[PDB]
């Protein structure tokens, strides 16, 4: 019942593409801002450049693994993996989003940030994982510090460490025991390790929250453990004050002990794409109005990059 997997990895040679500046240290890992130059193809396109530390073998493995799920995926509200060098290290070179993380920017910019900007959001977010779920792929990990910005306009989902690829067959995907982000987990997840795109939709309505707060920490001040039964006992995140009872609503359904009664990620789509239309019915937000947001010669976009 599974198709081949036809996608292309590119291998880049290093001489390619010159690292500028780092974005962002781990010792695992640093992403640099970067330029890649196709040989001979006359264009400069802008990149991040994931390389590791002079790290273990087993690292290699986690790494090849989001190589081969970021290869496999093309949407324009998914990033997509540019290529990769074979190095003593090796490096993913994915495409550069310019404003980082979402979850950055709605704390750094929350005082211009205006309805229309967020609902879009929603929408380009649940176009992804709509896409991904077309895909039978399962994230596993969707949050806000995993949505990247091209532009405000422009937003795509990132971070497939932890993602896993369904089988035609199988539903649920089952979970060795490792380092979780449980605050934003459905319940299911939590108790019995089960992942499923309906365990992606309680995921979710997570990132909605952060975003309609503006980037605050869910269950703040609570320690992961009590979490299953705090849900257990029916608790959820509070509505956010801008959010009007439509938008809660929304978020609610998503967080429903029942994974089916849970919307689809297509109903989402559509429903906040009917808010977008009349931002100003579904959320409440003083000066809403006012707010706006944002050798070249050669650069192109890796949108606009085509083979
Ligand atoms: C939610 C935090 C986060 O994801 N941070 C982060 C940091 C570094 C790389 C990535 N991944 C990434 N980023 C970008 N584009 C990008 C990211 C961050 C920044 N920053 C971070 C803060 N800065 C400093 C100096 O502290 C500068 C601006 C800038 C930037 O582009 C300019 N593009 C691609 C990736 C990818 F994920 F690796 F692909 C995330």
């Amino acid at each position: 019942g599974e198709a081949p997997n036809q996608a292309l990895l590119r291998i880049l040679k290093e001489t390619e593409f010159k690292k500028i500046k780092v974005l962002g240290s781990g010792a695992f890992g640093t992403v640099y801002k970067g330029l890649w130059i196709p040989e001979g193809e006359k264009v400069k396109i802008p990149v991040a450049i994931k390389e590791l530390r002079a790290t273990s073998p087993k690292a290699n493995k986690e790494i090849l693994d989001e190589a081969y799920v970021m290869a496999s995926v093309d949407n324009p509200h998914v990033c997509r993996l540019l290529g990769i060098c074979l190095t003593s290290t090796v490096q993913l070179i994915m495409q550069l989003m310019p404003f980082g993380c979402l979850l950055d920017y709605v704390r750094e910019h929350k005082d211009n940030i205006g309805s229309q900007y967020l609902l879009n959001w929603c929408v380009q977010i649940a176009k992804g994982m709509n896409y991904l779920e077309d895909r039978r792929l399962v994230h596993r990990d969707l949050a806000a510090r995993n949505v990247l910005v091209k532009t405000p306009q422009h937003v795509k989902i990132t971070d497939f460490g932890l993602a896993k690829l369904l089988g035609a067959e199988e539903k649920e995907y089952h979970a060795e025991g490792g380092k979780v982000p449980i605050k934003w987990m459905a319940l299911e997840s939590i108790l019995h390790r089960i992942y499923t795109h309906q365990s992606d939709v309680w995921s979710y309505g997570v990132t909605v929250w952060e975003l309609m707060t503006f980037g605050s920490k869910p269950y703040d001040g609570i320690p992961a453990s009590e979490i299953s039964s705090i849900l257990e006992k029916g608790e959820r995140l509070p509505q956010p004050p801008i959010c009007t009872i439509d938008v809660y609503m929304i978020m609610v359904k998503c967080w429903m002990i029942d994974a089916d009664s849970r919307p689809k990620f297509r109903e989402l789509i559509i429903e906040f794409s009917k808010m977008a239309r009349d931002p100003q019915r579904y959320l409440v937000i003083q000066g809403d109005e006012r707010m706006h947001l944002p050798d070249m010669d050669d650069v192109v976009d890796a949108d606009e990059y085509l083979i």
